């Protein structure tokens, strides 16, 4: 009966700030980009309204772009966290601020989670306070970005705006957004969770990383 949200995103967006304000209290770590880089997932556990809300929050490692031997294994962790699937990925964009990088993060989740998990994806823009009280559709109705109207448009329209350092009934408000976006696609899902055939797989660590090679591989197929 608990719903499950994975964050997703460019280091240094905001997702673990976003997973702090959806869970209202000290979950994840928010850090700078001076700090040490994570290479294991964390997850955490809340409530919204007699719903348990579950947030799995990913390392930064996913997002790198070299070969990186202790990545198969905690995508592994990060799906059996997720088992068996999540309702929503929450992809987590900086408000004006969207670059390569973060077009390349997005393409390492449709990698990651499949070319179709991005019919359960919401985009979630942070630093809402720069829209000085204005209205975050009418910003995106007005975006030169292209990049930015291709993700939300794969995402069905399905946006949020966070500041994450908001305390209160400020809070509550923002969240409540999020939670209607949430409830809406749901709807759309029929209470339905996004899973694929690894979620399949996990009903060892060797065979999963075979299958996740392979499923990695595929996702790159399509995008030719
Ligand atoms: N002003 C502002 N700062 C934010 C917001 N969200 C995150 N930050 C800051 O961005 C920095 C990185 O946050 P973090 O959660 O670690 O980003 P992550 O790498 O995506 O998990 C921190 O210093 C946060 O305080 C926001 O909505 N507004
Ligand atoms: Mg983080």
């Amino acid at each position: 009966s608990e719903l499950r949200i994975i964050l997703v995103g460019k280091t240094g967006t905001g997702k673990s700030a976003a997973g702090n304000s959806i869970l209202r209290k000290q979950a994840f770590e928010s850090k700078l980009g001076s700090q040490t880089l994570t290479k294991t997932c964390s997850k955490s556990q809340g409530s919204w309204g007699n719903r348990e809300i579950v947030i799995i929050d990913t390392p930064d490692m996913f997002s790198w772009k070299d070969h990186c031997e202790a990545l198969y294994k905690e995508v592994q962790r990060c799906y059996l966290l997720s088992a068996p699937g999540p309702h929503v990925l929450l992809l987590v964009t900086q408000l004006g601020r969207y670059t390569s990088q973060d077009q390349q993060a997005a393409q390492r989740v449709k990698e990651i989670f499949g070319e179709d998990a991005m019919g359960h994806t919401i985009v979630l823009f942070t630093h809402k306070e720069d829209l000085n009280g204005g209205s975050l559709m009418d910003y995106m109705h007005d975006s030169d970005n292209k990049a930015l109207s291709k993700l939300v448009a794969a995402c069905g329209g399905r946006i949020c705006a966070f500041n994450n350092r908001a305390e209160g009934s400020n809070q509550d408000d923002q969240v409540k957004e999020l939670m209607d976006c949430i409830e809406d696609l749901l709807m759309e899902k029929n209470g339905d969770h996004y899973t694929n055939g690894l979620y399949s797989l996990i009903q060892r660590v060797k065979e999963f990383k075979q299958s996740l090679i392979k499923y990695m591989e595929t996702q790159r197929s399509y995008t030719a």
